[PDB]
């Protein structure tokens, strides 16, 4: 129930309609030789009248801070090639606000992913947070949807497609400790690591070996630690080392000991991670839920976390309560990423026969979810099979 | 990166070697063996011992590793191979031969003479990827030669880059119809073709072109042909003058854009540049893309790098230093430079910008010292080479 305003200029004529995925619209933009901000009000349809005829025009409706805006074909166009030669031009936020209404639109079926993805493109160039981070946010979870079914090939692909993007800003980060954003940009590190990028996959190894080689005793920068200990993780000696550490030992390092350990292709150790976690003894039960969501997450163990949590749901409301802030957050944990037909009909099957255990916000929020999955990706999926098969295509004449 | 692993073999015994402690995961395919084997080079040298023996040897399997392979002894051999059965390689694989036989020509150790025999088999080469590493490895030097005066020796080059991709240059039917990859080699090697003046593809272009013009572009082009169709109309005030009138579609633009930038009008090159930067007559977010590809012009390269520096303290200010733009803008007006006349004039200007210290410059000069030598080295070795290519030398 968000807006949808829909833009449509023709010369300085600003056009502009409304269907707000009425309502009341305190519309702001930026225009393109405008280096300052505008007011508006819509009305189903209306026009404004620019004063000068400018090139490019940037709704960030003054709507609170979440809106929804749509410029149909030439517009968009027109800011896909802004964002590709001169993105300095506008500020990081509005570099996030196009990144996210782009994807938006896609699922929404405004916009087509062949587009949308035209356009993260340019990320290549971006130098702050704000906007990668809005990058990975929403090109992440499509990669996450095809974990979860036949289809390694685009899969591959697609990583290699986001690795490629942000390489060279992946590559130029010390392996250390700047402000409290650039550290935290931290999260290439690992995510440079957890795709194989081997220059990162090479130097975690080696900090990690090192590190172990002391019994942990050498001091590891904290930005580095998570890639450091993801690496780690994928060989048994590495998994049962950073365990006994676990244990045996501080409050930063469990955590990301914690999200590290559920970062393992082991169907064995993961299963532990469920069975010991779910006592307290060995892991406290405490962190259960995130340890659920985690392995959800994972590659390889999404299939585990729903089996254990339906296995044992009876259980996990005697210990986390019938409906709770935890549950809620469990169940959407392991089933969310689900894009088929065959998953829904087992996420409806499962909760609809609980009776007094049933249709919960989570529930129901959740089968909408996957519901929205199928969709999308029927949609989606062969094309963005070819977008990046065309992409790779003199990724100079004359 | 740039470890450089040097691969000397004698009949099983297969030594790697180092360069630039680096650790080095290694990977290879031989003649025996369609498999990616492994063997990680952590000491300086090393060997290994294959099973049974080969008639040709490769590393760095797919391009997945960031090394550059020199074999040692061997290229011989990887030659002969593409030269007669060149299907027996992959074609990823036989990119990587392409990029690095042309990689170590820039370090040394492999002469140009011998690189450029390797992309003599391209005559029989019927897929996308090698096509275009050899036509992105071969045309960079061609650009580093229009801008000096090597007339004979840039158009004997060129024409060879042509004969050499003809066969395949006929083979592409001028419509779409095609899966991916299929409809981009006839994009670009209709272009290439046109550009070039290669007549089969400068007739068919100038009758679209023509046709198209009699018709106030309500004429149906397949996407594919409409570069060289356009690329051809613009050499005559007649074609450039109409295109414009068109650019005033999402993508006819790009295509019309770049088309209009062919031009040898010096004249009509600079009113590109202006206007675009007025914003008024062309978009000013579209100065980057005109620059750099006027840049690249054989004769209009001066104007692009003489309208940056006559004109930079606006560009700065509406654009902002150490961009994406700035950096793009600024390599595409120098990176193709290749004398010390042209260095001192990049060093000259950009260090008297008072505070001149960002990557682009640093980057530049560097691409550019390295131009220098490059073709001090190269360029009569090419001139020689060129003159051999053509002898068919069928006896007995």
């Amino acid at each position: 129930g968000f807006p949808l305003i829909t833009i449509t200029v023709r010369g300085r004529n600003v056009h502009m309609k409304q269907e707000h995925y009425y309502l009341w619209v305190p519309l702001t933009f930026i225009t393109s030789k405008s280096d300052m901000v505008h007011r508006f009000l819509l009305t189903k349809t209306d026009v404004l009248i620019l004063p000068e005829e400018v090139e490019w025009i940037k709704f960030n409706v003054g709507m609170n801070g979440y809106y929804i805006v749509h410029y149909e074909d030439d517009g968009w166009d027109s800011l896909t090639g802004l964002l590709k030669g001169t993105h300095t031009a506008v500020s990081s936020n509005d570099r996030a606000s196009l990144i996210n209404n782009a994807f938006q639109l896609v699922s929404i079926g405004k916009l087509s992913i062949e587009k949308a993805l035209d356009l993260s493109l340019y990320l290549k160039h971006e130098t702050e947070i704000m906007p990668v981070f809005q990058g990975l946010n929403e090109l992440i979870p499509m990669y996450k949807l095809m974990e979860k079914r036949d289809m390694n090939e685009v899969e591959t692909q697609f990583k290699a497609f986001l690795i490629r993007l942000l390489r060279d800003l992946i590559d130029k980060q010390t392996w250390t400790d700047g402000s409290v954003s650039e550290r935290m940009l931290s999260q290439l590190l690992l995510l440079a690591c957890v795709h194989n990028y081997q220059p990162c996959v090479q130097r975690a190894e080696g900090y990690f070996r090192k590190w172990k080689e002391s019994n942990g005793n050498l001091s590891l920068p904290v930005d580095v630690t998570l890639a450091v200990f993801a690496v780690g993780a994928q060989s048994t000696e590495g998994w049962d080392f950073l365990y006994s550490k676990y244990q045996f030992s501080s409050s930063t390092e469990k955590s990301q000991i914690e999200f590290a350990l559920c970062r393992t292709q082991n169907k064995e150790k993961l299963q532990w991670l469920l069975d010991e976690s779910f006592k307290g003894d060995k892991i406290k039960t405490q962190e259960f839920p995130q340890i659920l969501t985690l392995i959800g997450r994972n590659p390889v163990g999404y299939p585990l976390a729903w089996q254990f949590l339906r296995k044992n749901w009876n259980k996990l409301v005697q210990k986390f309560e019938l409906g709770s802030s935890s549950i809620a957050h469990m169940v959407m944990g392991t089933t969310n990423q689900f894009s088929t037909r065959t998953r829904l009909e087992e996420v409806k099957g499962f909760f609809s026969s609980l009776k007094e255990n049933s249709q919960l916000r989570c529930v129901q929020q959740t089968i909408e979810t996957i519901e929205e999955n199928i969709g999308w990706m029927d949609k989606n999926f062969d094309k963005i099979r070819v977008w990046l098969q065309s992409e790779k295509l003199e990724r100079r004449k004359f």
